[PDB]
């Protein structure tokens, strides 16, 4: 298990525009596209993501391509957000993975917005951190997802990825 199997196993792959958990345009692992509304706009998007006139189809290389840039993407993005970085440096390298997956699913504003959880993390207060991040909008509208999250922070293991 690591960062790209997991966040395979949370996100699926589509080659074909979809909507996503909120109804956004997205393709490929997980890559949102936009919160328009416009059909037209995704396509827009998707084109200028892939550098080609594709009529919202994608081959699996091109998906891992944008895959592999939001990883790392996001990787970077927390190792330079100050409300991030000393938590996750504070992390092992699995709960790390947890971290970024939730980066990738609602961005960085997102995840700070976990201040409390964060901070109990910050502590090492493994079940206080866990209920915690029980108590949002994100658990309650992926509750699956969240759920496996909020193991893997627990524990520091991917028993909850286990068998997906
Ligand atoms: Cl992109
Ligand atoms: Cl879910
Ligand atoms: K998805």
């Amino acid at each position: 298990m690591n960062i790209f199997e997991m966040l395979r196993i949370d996100e699926g792959l589509r080659l074909k525009i979809y909507k996503d958990t909120e109804g956004y345009y997205t393709i490929g692992i997980g890559h949102l596209l936009t919160k328009s509304p416009s059909l037209n706009a995704a396509k827009s998007e998707l084109d200028k993501a892939i550098g080609r006139n594709t009529n919202g189809v994608i081959t699996k290389d091109e998906a891992e391509k944008l895959f592999n840039q939001d990883v790392d993407a996001a990787v970077r993005g927390v190792l330079r957000n100050a409300k991030l970085k000393p938590m996750y440096d504070s992390l092992d390298a699995v709960r790390r993975a947890a971290l970024i997956n939730m980066v990738f699913q609602m961005g960085e504003t997102g995840v700070a917005g976990f201040t409390n959880s964060l901070r109990y993390l910050q502590q090492k207060r493994w079940d206080e951190a866990a209920v915690n991040f029980a108590k949002s909008r994100w658990y309650n509208q992926t509750p699956n997802r969240a759920k496996r999250i909020i193991t893997v922070f627990r524990t520091g293991t991917w028993d909850a990825y286990k068998n997906l």
